[PDB]
């Protein structure tokens, strides 16, 4: 078996290659040639935390992988990451075990990634003001995706956490070479956002509908279960909805379950899945003044283009230790 | 996070150890206090094999584990195990990966102690003679297991393929110290027995109800799918049927789903999961002349109890690797 760390990873995979992936895995997926078993959940009541288990086999790529990711809001605070995540890629020839890759990196691009490809369909092609709610680990992946698909040119960011959004920004500023300014309160990140990025904690909304003004975007990737949301009724309702799969979403997003539970939206209000829009079957954004929201909770097949792309990039630079099992 | 090889494992994990800790795996199931959502089974159509994933939560003995094992019945061919096995720990106050282990050995054992446990309440305490049918990786462990429960004396041994029953003969006999004999057919080794091991890779009934006498108690380990079955409708129907787990055997064993498709039995015959046996809420064997049956094919939770059994004793013994 090989062993791939974060330091290996990193060394292996950059975030314009993993867009590429992350598009063709979905395209794979839209064609009958994936195997997505809806993720298996189990809250840990006991210690405020989730572990989620992620299986998908991708026929056409031979990626046959299982990530073990996990999420504790609290981890912050015993100077851990809230999530934490292990990769494992097996051989469909054999079912032999092929390797075992740190997960955590490859879930913060892999997501990124994902809400990159969804940025390129449906936001406006001249955005350039793009606002980050929540200056977490999957803010700096997500903001990264976004410059890599947009001509962004300002970034404005608010946390709850100051150290987080200084952090972010500063940091963020000189590795994708834009200006960041930390703002100090949601409302005025929606109201000036061509693009918004949402990745956040919180269990109740962040992000008010009457904030957002006709023509932007919004990527929205936070989950803490099916009873929490960091988006408003207003927020979904008021958008063209795109999901990264429908299976996914309405059995785990509180930003869907919620507002359909009210009664403002109900299933149909979801306008495609990301696997439809790839395709070229749904078409994504056709106008100007059209609001459009992408939902993401995370998709296994993901994780298998993911993990087989940095695999197969491992044997060819000789990257990665081996380990007897 | 700490790795932990086969041989690692082989030494840190006894027979006894795993049946006392399945049971009690099992008990914790019953109390409530274990959460094993049905296992995801993935089949790889292309390359003829099956792979499983089974992720469980033991709340009260802390083990947060998945495992991920695989079927592949042609790999045998090409030099290579049927069943394969990892086996992932994780920490249930962070969530953080604590250590990857193999778990080809930890599913055999776990295997036979789960057979092991089912014994001790369903088969007759004079059980001196084990008939064992499939002669391969799991049926080493199943005797091993009826072997500390109960005082057998002699074993015998059919298999398809002669190579594998002479092998197994003589290298479990060994093992074990005690007699073990070739026999040339399931019949024999069947009519025979006073507990008999089934663990076979076939997918077509090769254990007649006809020859099972009274008192006989049946383990049946064997899973290629819900469309195969190594027991014949008889065998089910005659016996009182105890399973691991009904969620898991109803919905993956093809030893329970076909004979009620036939109308044979229906979903009333499974006399009671092996958990509420443990717990005592339901009777195990009554009396001399019933036939009992133990159906199993693999719980998550006697993957967790027995991982971190292992990973907990490999850190007081310092065995593993840090990565
Ligand atoms: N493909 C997907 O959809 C995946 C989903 N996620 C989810 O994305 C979200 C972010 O994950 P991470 O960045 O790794 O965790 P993190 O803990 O490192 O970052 C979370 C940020 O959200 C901030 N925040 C929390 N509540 C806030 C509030 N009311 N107002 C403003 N800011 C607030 C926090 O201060 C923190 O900086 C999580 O909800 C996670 O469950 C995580 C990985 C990928
Ligand atoms: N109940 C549980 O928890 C578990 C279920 N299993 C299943 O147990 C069975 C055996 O597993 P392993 O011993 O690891 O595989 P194995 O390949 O090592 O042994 C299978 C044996 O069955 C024999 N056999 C095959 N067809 C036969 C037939 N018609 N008649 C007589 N003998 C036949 C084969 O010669 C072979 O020796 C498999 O179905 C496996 O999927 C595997 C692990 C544990
Ligand atoms: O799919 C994922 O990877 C993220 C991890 C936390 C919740 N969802
Ligand atoms: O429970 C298990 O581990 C075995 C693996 C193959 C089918 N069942």
């Amino acid at each position: 078996m090989l062993l791939l760390s974060r330091s290996d990873l990193e060394k292996l995979i950059s975030m314009k290659e993993v867009i590429e992936s992350v598009e063709r895995a979905f395209l794979e997926l839209y064609n009958g040639k994936a195997k997505v078993p809806l993720r298996t959940i189990i809250e840990v009541e006991k210690h405020n935390g989730f572990i989620l288990y992620m299986p998908s086999y991708l026929e056409d790529s031979e990626a046959l992988a299982v990530k073990v990711v996990s999420l504790y809001p609290e981890n912050t605070k015993k100077g851990l990451p809230s999530v934490l995540a292990s990769i494992l890629l097996n051989d469909p020839k054999t079912g032999a075990p092929l390797a075992l890759m740190e997960g955590t990196f490859i879930t913060a691009m892999r997501t990124g990634a994902a809400s990159g490809v969804a940025t390129k369909y449906l936001a406006r092609k001249d955005s350039k003001i793009a606002g980050i709610i929540g200056a977490g680990v999957q803010a700096r992946t997500q903001l990264w995706a976004v410059c890599e698909v947009r001509n962004i040119e300002k970034a404005l960011v608010y946390d709850i956490n100051p150290k987080n959004a200084k952090k972010f920004a500063e940091e963020m500023s000189k590795k994708l070479g834009i200006e960041i300014k930390t703002v100090e309160s949601a409302r005025e990140a929606t109201e000036k956002s061509d693009i918004l990025i949402v990745a956040t904690t919180a269990r109740e909304p962040v992000v008010k509908g009457g904030w957002i003004r006709e023509g932007t975007h919004i990527n929205s990737v936070g989950w803490v279960g099916r009873d929490a949301r960091e988006l408003d009724s207003e927020t979904v309702r008021k958008s063209k909805l795109v999901v990264d799969s429908k299976e996914g979403v309405l059995n785990e997003s509180g930003d869907i379950i919620i507002p359909m539970k009210e009664g403002v939206i109900d299933e149909g209000h979801i306008h495609a899945e990301l696997a439809e829009i790839v395709a070229g079957v749904k078409k994504g954004r056709e106008n100007n003044r059209e609001i459009t929201l992408f939902k993401s909770v995370g998709l296994a097949i993901e994780d298998a283009i993911t993990a087989k792309l940095a695999y197969e990039k491992a044997l060819e630079h000789g990257v990665g230790t081996n380990v007897e099992l």
